[PDB]
């Protein structure tokens, strides 16, 4: 509750956007896992064990 400084709010909000990145952090962890696994199946899914 401060003076009429909403003009600075919308501006400072851009700093909160950082969350958008921290939110995908988990997905980045999942991505990593997916990649690691894929690199295998992706390679083993070429000629298989016949």
């Amino acid at each position: 509750a401060e003076g009429d400084d909403p003009a600075k709010a919308a501006f400072n909000s851009l700093q909160a956007s950082a969350t958008e990145y921290i939110g995908y952090a988990w997905a980045m962890v999942v991505v990593i896992v997916g990649a690691t696994i894929g690199i295998k199946l992706f390679k083993k899914f070429t000629s298989k064990a016949s």
